[PDB]
């Protein structure tokens, strides 16, 4: 069962809005908590398990029985704060790679729920961070996408060594390349 790594084009891929909310919903939600608590992760998002569907999952905690287990399914951002903060990031799909990234410090999103309802919520602090980074994902957007120039000049060569496992793994050139 894998957690897909950049540089793979699924990462990229336009994710589909989900129409039907029932049980392999919640098995898949399921499967990504425990995917999450296995990788030590507080967060993930559907591409990277494979699947181009519009949907999240995180808990702030990180940790088994604690913090919230929460879903959101086709999530929109309808505002991002002014202030922004930076906060060091990491992500499943580039492993062990940390690096820090800036982003506003709340959002409003609208979502729908893991049942099929709509609803309005606020997010500041640890539970914006991960949203943003994993709302990111939905879009195809990749943590390092949103780097400054400085921060992702640290971090070129071992993104090119994610570049070369998939190179030597495919056969294939990768079909995207941080030196841009
Ligand atoms: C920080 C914003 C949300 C991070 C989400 C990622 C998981 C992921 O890639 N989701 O798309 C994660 O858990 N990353 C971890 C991470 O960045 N952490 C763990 C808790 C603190 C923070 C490091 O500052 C580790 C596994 C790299
Ligand atoms: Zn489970
Ligand atoms: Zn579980
Ligand atoms: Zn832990
Ligand atoms: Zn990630
Ligand atoms: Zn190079």
């Amino acid at each position: 069962m894998e957690i897909v790594e950049y540089p793979d084009p699924i990462l990229r891929a336009k994710n589909k809005r989900i129409d039907i909310f029932d049980e392999n919903l919640k098995n898949l939600v399921d499967a990504m908590f425990d995917v999450m608590y296995k990788t030590d992760g507080i967060g993930l998002s559907a591409p990277q398990v494979g699947l181009n569907v519009q949907l999240m999952v995180f808990n702030p905690a990180g940790e088994p029985g604690e913090g919230k287990e929460i879903v959101l399914v086709n999530p929109k951002i309808k505002k991002y704060s002014d202030k922004l903060v930076p906060f060091d990031e990491g992500c499943l799909s580039f492993p062990g790679i940390y690096a820090e990234v800036v982003r506003p410090q709340s959002v409003k999103i609208d979502a729908r729920d893991i049942t099929g309802e709509r609803f309005s919520i606020s997010l500041s602090r640890l539970p914006a961070r991960i949203f943003q980074h994993e709302y990111d994902h939905l879009e195809g957007v990749l943590f390092f996408d949103r780097m400054t120039d400085q921060v992702l000049d640290s971090i070129r060569e071992e993104l090119e060594a994610l570049e070369k496992k998939y190179e030597e793994k495919t056969g294939l050139p990768s079909p995207e390349r941080v030196e841009a």
